[PDB]
């Protein structure tokens, strides 16, 4: 009864549930596929196709690598990604779980690539969004730094034209032991942060 190929799958599972996302029949993009937990979640929820992208060599679990619905794009730096790179359908849903890089560098090319009214479920990792001097053991524990990193990503998304439809906390810690957050974006050019988005409330709920 391990339902997913990694505990990472628990992260996207919560996003799908909390953000009321529908994957069935959609062409999906998994940025930072790694072992494939996110891809696995999307496959199980009926994705028509999943592009599995990694800046380095693919590390997909055997089960996921062998899946006919999966299109591997390894040694592929998403910063250099353009719409022409996606030749088997335009992604309308995207999940993002990258490390050692800010979403500031991922969201812009993605905004162009994603289908109109396409959606994004993205992990916000304070340890990669804060300043070097702010990090230190590699864990960010300061609530004010957490807030600032969330604010930073929401600002970047809205400046691009994404609307922010939801925000919550990732159900499990990432990497060296970091609280991380899940944000729901919509490509509509409206730059609207939904009323339900409440950073302080999310921070408080994660802490409990």
């Amino acid at each position: 009864k391990l339902r997913y190929v990694s505990r990472g799958g628990l992260k996207l599972e919560k996003a799908l549930k909390e953000f009321h996302l529908e994957i069935n029949g959609k062409t999906c993009l998994d940025i930072g596929s790694s072992t494939g937990g996110f891809t696995d979640v999307m496959l199980q929820n009926g994705a028509k196709l999943v592009y599995a992208l990694d800046v380095g060599t693919n590390q997909l679990a055997w089960k996921i690598r062998s899946d006919e619905r999966v299109v591997v794009m390894e040694q592929f730096n998403f910063r250099n990604a353009v719409l022409a790179d996606f030749e088997q359908g335009r992604p309308s849903f995207t999940s993002i779980d990258v490390s050692f890089i800010s979403l500031d560098l991922i969201l812009p090319p993605l905004y162009e690539i994603l289908e109109k009214n396409g959606e994004v479920a993205a992990l916000i990792k304070p340890q990669f969004e804060a300043g070097r001097e702010q990090v230190g053991n590699g864990i960010i524990r300061d609530p004010k730094v957490h807030q600032m990193t969330i604010e930073k990503v929401l600002k970047t998304a809205t400046q691009l034209g994404f609307s922010v439809k939801g925000l919550t906390f990732s159900p499990i810690k990432g990497g060296a032991g970091n609280v991380e957050f899940l944000v729901h974006l919509l490509k509509d050019g409206k730059a609207e942060i939904a009323q339900q988005v409440n950073i302080e409330s999310v921070l408080q709920k994660e802490s409990e």
